[PDB]
DNA sequence: TCGAATCCTGGATC
DNA sequence: TCCAGGATTCGA
């Protein structure tokens, strides 16, 4: 133990050598100081007792940049609870048996929300068990644990005890929830002395952050051709970084053949990227340079794009390989986990950001493609196998594109991440790279511990998996679900207001909404509004218009107009639907407890009962099979897991790998016994939520909310002020502004984060508060609020899209759009309200709302107040300028989440279920598909819009049919290469075969099994048509045979086309032509001729076919 | 004997 | 985590 004692020792002495290296002296004397808090970690530290105590370093800077440590001590502590009345005996026992381990024990009384009758006020009692250092938690939790569980199953001084709590939270969460420190905050700190404890005090008072120092680097390599580069062969070639908005270069002389001189490369005037530049003797001179240079300016933020994955381990082999050692230098090291991380600084990352938060469509998460959105510019980009070739050619071209990432990266992190994690930082306990790199679902249960512990609410344990679990007609099991809502595209076609359309619509539907128009404004003015109609004197004049319009609809219902096109949403449908119906994780009980509760006497008004849709998958098998086979495994010992040990008996074994034994063989008996794969079955039911339970966490919900828009209100009024700061001119105040802008920003988009992952994590397996009730009563209603709004739009016009936040909708032009009030209140002059939205908003007050909330009056009396709520609210947007949508090749199947919109402007407005880059896709669609949508747009009927698209496609068929004959072949290759890359060694797959392989193999043959050795193969391939008849698998030929020499491109291309007897090689002879015609079929075939036939226009398109089911329906239509 | 279902592989650094 | 594309397996 005490060569572990002085290991843990050595590291803290050589922490703290690095910190006084890095500049962060401690704290010494008695004193005061104030300072920012940065990063926190744990540590073990010694007292004047010269035990070794667990402790916390806090790190603080200043404005002056100074910047110091401080270190606190603090003790584990862990809940056991006796059986009742035992206290005083096992405390004995376990303070006996542990003397010198255990640093106290104590009794304390807590609320425990499923205790019988607790709501009366009844509570319980735990022991509180501490020790002076985590270890010794570990040796006695390892000890307790086994007669927790033999008490548990088989219900002396251990067989007394029963249950056990909170013993697995992190000892540094633990802290912050005791103790309310988060990072982020200003504080004062008193050290009164070495013998006391120091004192830490908040100082809200003050609100400017401080700017810590970043850096933002990265470099590149040498490599062989289509592969990876190899840390034991290729050399760093250069390294560029940014420091605090200036820019260096660092060159390897000995590869780039000239002397780069300083340069500026500036992407927009808002990004200046001015460069200085330093050349280097050789790659152990580039690499020293660099680590003097970090340690001189002591960075304590770095960042970087991928950089745990690629780009450390690059630098620390090749370090390593010159002795220069990295983890002594700079001390960054690899963790248990695979994340490089230091003590003093700081490792940000990009991807997981852009990865988890920054909703961008998938494949769309290269660098370059966020750069494009976000930042709005054009990177230049060149390909990887020229890098050499420019290094020895042309070197200014290759710095020019090599700062490019360096520029980037750096303003992207300070604009958009920087302020991001350092407001979500203030609300949560977790370190930041914790915060970053953490799933969010563990984010919402940290915050929800704040709230616990301040309720006095002992924590629930994990949720403990069940094993085979089975139905009681004992089938067992394979997955069980909620029933998830879904999503369906009901039409297919182009729609425009510019293009007049059909609209058949029940007139009685009328005749039922000019009964309520008066009530229905009403509405909009006294709850929405709150302005109640005597404050307006015209009230009366928009009403009679709006019952002219809606007879004047009443009086012609089959009619064609203009569309307008709508659509509506509801903003966090899923928080407001909890906070209306006060949904919480302990909410629901068995008819079982309410035998228990005082408060069950005839006429009370506790019980709301709810429904939910529950799914099932499961084997046929019933209990004597089940338990014939567990007898099975009983009766015949198991062989050892693996050869290493003796036969086992079924008590001898990994009861969950047990599992899987029994699964297994349950697959394979069924097919005897029984005749089917899956039986998945679906069923309803329904649960009472007690309505008067603890309500913490509702609380917690509508706080969040207020928050957000008390920040979105700030935020507006701060943007004000910085439009007239800016128009002023006055650049302290700008800044100031301009701070408080970004401030409040970054906390509504922080708060926003966390109200929309409080519906996510109820469902996350194994979390403290589980419950897929929850889940599914608030999913199954979020569909009945879509599916009655439909079943009112569906009467009066169409409905477009079904999507599970909302719909798009289109209705006649005569429709009454919207409407602005004469106010008297001058508060608010003039209120405008949009008559669609208004109209929906009532029926779900009307149908939905609770009106059997209850709230606690008098914790002496527990008297109640019943009461209503609502906050289910649509929300109206556009109208849109135009709408598309495609279709499906095979009849019978409906699409999802797939079309174009269009605003006002002409800009697009959405675009979805497709993406304009992906790196597994062939050029020819790419181009083809951006072009026609914005094509579409021009054309003013619609033959004329489908005449017009069609010369798109009559171009393209062209340039195939016509072999591209005046098309250069370089521009070729590019339009018609596919793209692939290998992950994973040939080895690995044994036999298999697809094209993705093929083209390896014949690299091998071409090149030698060089290319085998290891993953990372880049290939490039064409189809060829020579071979007849064979799978596509076979025929792919790749392009680097084509750079070669003659004859070994005759002698290859003879053997790979079997064909002794081919007298000519250019590549216009080879390619399979018909394959790629085909395969522009199979995308034009989705979106031009197929919707136009559905919609009654003739094929645009007469050099393409229908699929025959469509030729049937239009002759038999027809 | 043909059609439907199943499973496989990649994207994200260079 | 999600989809396209291709081939094999399974059923009438
Ligand atoms: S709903 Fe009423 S009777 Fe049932 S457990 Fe809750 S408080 Fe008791
Ligand atoms: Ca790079
Ligand atoms: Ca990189």
């Amino acid at each position: 133990s005490s060569v572990s004692a002085l290991k843990r020792l050595e590291r803290s002495q050589w922490t703290d050598k690095m910190d006084l290296r890095f500049g962060f002296e401690r704290l010494k004397e008695p004193g005061e100081k104030t300072g920012w808090l940065i990063n926190m970690h744990p540590t073990e530290i010694l007292d004047e007792d010269k035990r070794l105590g667990s402790a916390v370093d806090y790190y603080f800077i200043q404005d002056d940049g100074s910047r110091f440590k401080v270190a606190l001590p603090y003790k584990p502590y862990f809940y056991i609870a006796t059986r009742k009345g035992c206290e005083r005996e096992v405390s004995s026992f376990l303070s006996k048996k542990f003397q010198g381990k255990i640093a106290k024990v104590e009794t304390v009384p807590k609320e425990d929300l499923d205790l019988p009758n607790h709501l009366v006020g009844l509570k319980r009692n735990y022991i509180r068990l501490s020790f002076h250092t985590v270890e010794d938690l570990v040796k006695v939790r390892k000890e307790i644990s086994p007669a927790v569980k033999k008490n548990r199953e088989q219900d002396d001084q251990l067989d007394n005890i029963v249950d056990m709590r909170e013993y697995d939270v992190p000892y540094h969460i633990r802290l912050s929830i005791d103790l309310k420190i988060h990072v982020a905050h200003w504080y004062n700190v008193r050290y009164r002395g070495n013998a006391f404890p120091v004192e830490i005090t908040r100082r809200d008072d003050l609100v400017e952050r401080p700017d810590p120092v970043v850096l933002a680097f990265d470099i590149e390599t040498t490599k062989l051709p289509l592969k990876f580069p190899d840390a034991e062969t290729d050399q760093i070639m250069m390294i560029s970084y940014m420091i605090d908005g200036q820019g260096y270069l660092i060159t390897n002389r000995e590869i780039v053949s000239e002397d780069i001189e300083d340069f500026e490369f500036t992407p927009k005037p808002e990004y200046e990227g001015p460069f200085c530049v330093f050349n280097e003797p050789d790659e152990a001179h580039l690499i020293q340079r660099w680590f003097e240079h970090v340690q001189e300016t002591k960075p304590t933020i770095m960042v970087t794009y991928n950089g745990d994955f690629f780009d450390w381990p690059f630098v620390e082999a090749r370090a390593a390989v010159h002795g220069l050692s990295m983890q002594q230098e700079i001390g960054f090291q690899k963790d248990s986990q695979g994340e490089y991380k230091a003590p003093q600084c700081i490792h940000m990352d990009c991807l997981r950001w852009v990865k988890r938060d920054s909703y961008l469509p998938v494949g769309s998460h290269n660098l370059k493609a966020a750069a494009k959105a976000k930042l709005g510019y054009d990177p230049v980009e060149l390909d990887p196998e020229d890098m050499c070739r420019m290094a020895t050619e042309q070197p200014q071209t290759l710095a020019t594109y090599s700062v490019s990432d360096a520029v980037a990266t750096y303003y992207l992190y300070m604009k958009y991440v920087h302020p991001f994690i350092f407001a979500l930082c203030t609300i949560i306990p977790m370190e930041p790279d914790e915060v970053l790199r953490k799933g969010s679902g563990t984010l919402c249960e940290a915050l929800l511990m704040v709230q616990a512990f301040h309720a006095n609410i002992i924590f629930p344990n994990k949720q403990e998996q069940e094993f085979n679990k089975l139905t009681d007609d004992g089938h067992v099991l394979d997955s069980e679900t909620y029933v998830g809502g879904h999503v369906e595209a009901l039409e297919s076609g182009v729609f425009r207001s510019d293009i007049p359309c059909r609209f058949r619509m029940n007139p009685a539907a009328f005749d039922f909404l000019l009964q309520r128009v008066e009530k229905t404004l009403r509405h909009a003015l006294e709850e929405e509004e709150k302005v109640p109609v005597e404050q307006v004197t015209n009230f009366e004049e928009v009403c009679d218009e709006i019952k002219s319009k809606l007879a004047s609809l009443k009086d012609v219902p089959s009619r064609i107009e203009c569309p307008l096109i709508y659509h509506l949403d509801v903003g966090a449908m899923y928080p407001n639907i909890i906070l209306t119906n006060r949904l919480q994780p302990s909410a629901m009980v068995d008819e079982a407890t309410c035998a228990a509760c005082d408060f069950n006497k005839p006429g009370a008004n506790c019980q709301r009962k709810m429904a939910w849709q529950w799914r099932g998958e499961f084997m046929p098998a019933s209990r004597s099979e089940y338990h014939r086979i567990q007898h099975q495994l009983e009766s015949e010992k198991f062989p050892p897991l693996f050869p290493e040990g003796p036969a086992r008996a079924f008590h001898e074994l990994s009861r969950e790998e047990q599992a899987k034994y029994e699964k297994r063989r349950l697959a394979d008996y069924c097919r005897k016994a029984y005749k089917k794969i899956h039986i998945t079955k679906v069923e309803e039911r329904l649960t009472t939520i007690c309505q008067r339970e603890n309500s913490f966490y509702v609380d917690t919900v509508r706080a969040f909310r207020d928050r957000r828009y008390e920040f979105k209100g700030l935020h507006k009024v701060w943007k004000k002020k910085l439009s007239a700061a800016v128009e002023v001119g006055d650049a302290a105040e700008v800044k100031r502004c301009k701070n408080m802008e970004v401030l409040y920003d970054s906390l509504q988009l922080a708060h926003k984060c966390i109200l929309n992952s409080f519906y996510g994590y109820v469902m996350r397996k194994g979390a403290r508060w589980y419950s897929m009730e929850m889940a599914g009563i608030v999913c199954f209603t979020g569909a009945n609020i879509i599916t009655q709004a439909r079943e009112l739009i569906e009467q009066i016009g169409r409905p477009l899209e079904l999507d599970t936040d909302g719909i798009w909708c289109v209705l006649p032009n005569s429709f009454p759009e919207n409407f602005v009030f004469k106010t008297t209140n001058v508060k608010k002059p003039k209120v405008t309200i949009s008559y669609p939205g208004a109209m929906l908003n009532i029926m779900v007050k009307e149908g939905f709302t609770n009106d059997q909330y209850q709230e606690l009056a008098e914790p002496s009396s527990l008297t109640y107040v019943t009461r209503s709520e609502n906050s289910i609210f649509f929300e109206v947007d556009g109208p849109y300028l135009a709408m598309i949508l495609p279709a499906s090749k095979e009849e019978g199947k409906k699409l999802k989440k797939r079309y174009a919109v269009f605003n006002e402007d002409g800009s697009l407005a959405e675009l979805k279920g497709f993406e304009v880059k992906r790196r597994g896709e062939l050029q020819l669609i790419k181009i083809f598909q951006s072009s026609v949508f914005e094509a579409f747009l021009k054309g003013s009927t619609l033959e004329e819009v489908y005449g017009s698209v069609a010369k798109v496609a009559d171009y393209w068929l062209d340039v195939l049919y016509s072999k591209a004959a005046n098309m250069p072949d370089s521009e070729l290759f590019e339009l018609i290469s596919e793209n692939r890359s290998m992950s994973r060694k040939l080895e690995d797959y044994g036999e298999q075969k697809s094209t993705s392989i093929s083209t390896a193999k014949r690299l091998a043959e071409f090149l030698g099994d060089q290319m085998v050795k290891d993953a990372g193969l880049s290939c490039r391939y064409i189809i060829s048509r020579k071979p007849e008849g064979s799978p596509v698998t076979e025929r792919a030929i790749p392009l680097a045979i084509f750079q070669a020499e003659p004859t070994v491109r005759k002698h290859f291309l003879r053997k790979w086309l079997k064909s002794s007897s081919l007298q000519d090689f250019d590549i216009r002879a080879i390619l399979d032509w018909d394959y790629y015609i085909e395969r522009l079929g199979s995308a034009i075939q989705k979106i031009i001729t197929i919707p136009a036939a559905l919609q009654q226009v003739k094929n645009p398109v007469p050099r393409v076919k229908h699929p025959d089911w469509l030729h049937k329906k239009l002759l038999e239509k027809n």
